[PDB]
C-alpha cells in the first residue's frame, strides 16, 4: 500500500497472507473455511495465514492453516486479468473471534463515490521497493467506470473497477494483489492490476465481486 496508513494491530480481522515461505499475496476471510483471493496469486503449497499484524514475528492470534484446494475462476484470462477470482478451502475451519473474523458479501454493487478501505503488506513505494512488517491500510474512493475507461482504453472489463486517487500519490501495489476492498462493510473488491503504483492518472483496478456471488456461493456449496 502506497501511501497508507498502519491499520493497528487486528483491526481488519477478514485480511489473510498467502504464505509460501514468505508472503506473496492478500486474501479474505468470507467464513471459517473459505477464503477469496485472486486467480494471479495461484500457486500450490499455500499456506494461509489468519490473524496476522506483523508478519515476521510471532505475536499471538495467528491460525496458520493449509490450503485443501485453490479454486481459480474457471473463464480466467492471464492476459487481460478478466475474472481475477479464486476461492481457497482451508483444510480445517479457523477459530472466529474478536481477532478472526469473515467479511460479508454484497447483495448489491457499489456505486462511483463510495469510500472504502483497502489493506495489505504489500510494497510501499512507487518508485523502488519496501516492504512493511506491519498491516498498511488506505482509504479510496470508487471511481466512475467513464474515469476508469479514460485512463485504461479497451482493458476494463464489466468484471473490473478502479478505486483511488488521479493525482496519484496513495494506492494499493505489488504483494496486495488478493487483498480486501470494503465498504460499507461488505467485499465490493480484490486487489487485481494497475499501470505501476501510485501514478498520476493511473489508479488501481480491482475485481468487481458483486458480480461472483452468485458463483461463490454456488461453488462453495458444491465443494
Ligand atoms: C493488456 C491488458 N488488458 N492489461 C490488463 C491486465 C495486465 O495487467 C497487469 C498484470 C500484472 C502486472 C504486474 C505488476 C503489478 C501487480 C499487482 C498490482 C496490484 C495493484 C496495482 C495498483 N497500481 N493498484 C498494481 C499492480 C502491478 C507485472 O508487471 O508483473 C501489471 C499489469 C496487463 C494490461
Ligand atoms: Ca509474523
Amino acid at each position: 500500500i502506497v501511501g497508507g496508513y498502519t491499520c493497528g494491530a487486528n483491526t481488519v480481522p477478514y485480511q489473510v497472507s498467502l504464505n509460501s515461505g514468505y508472503h506473496f499475496c492478500g486474501g479474505s476471510l468470507i467464513n471459517s473455511q473459505w477464503v477469496v483471493s485472486a486467480a494471479h496469486c495461484y500457486k500450490s503449497g499455500i499456506q494461509v495465514r489468519l490473524g496476522e499484524d506483523n508478519i515476521n514475528v510471532v505475536e499471538g492470534n495467528e491460525q496458520f492453516i493449509s490450503a485443501s484446494k485453490s479454486i481459480v475462476h474457471p473463464s480466467y484470462n492471464s492476459n487481460t486479468l478478466n475474472n481475477d477470482i479464486m476461492l481457497i478451502k482451508l483444510k480445517s475451519a479457523a477459530s472466529l473471534n474478536s481477532r478472526v473474523a469473515s467479511i460479508s458479501l454484497p447483495t448489491s454493487c457499489a456505486s462511483a463515490g463510495t469510500q472504502c478501505l483497502i489493506s495489505g503488506w504489500g510494497n510501499t513505494k512507487s518508485s523502488g521497493t519496501s516492504y512493511p512488517d506491519v498491516l498498511k491500510c488506505l482509504k479510496a474512493p470508487i471511481l466512475s467506470d467513464s474515469s476508469c475507461k479514460s485512463a485504461y482504453p479497451g482493458q476494463i472489463t464489466s468484471n473490473m473497477f478502479c478505486a483511488g486517487y488521479l493525482e496519484g500519490g496513495k494506492d494499493s501495489c505489488q504483494g496486495d494483489s488478493g487483498g480486501p476492498v470494503v465498504c460499507s462493510g461488505k467485499l465490493q473488491g480484490i486487489v487485481s492490476w494497475g499501470s505501476g503504483c501510485a501514478q498520476k492518472n493511473k489508479p488501481g483496478v480491482y475485481t468487481k465481486v458483486c458480480n461472483y456471488v452468485s458463483w461463490i456461493k454456488q461453488t462453495i456449496a458444491s465443494n
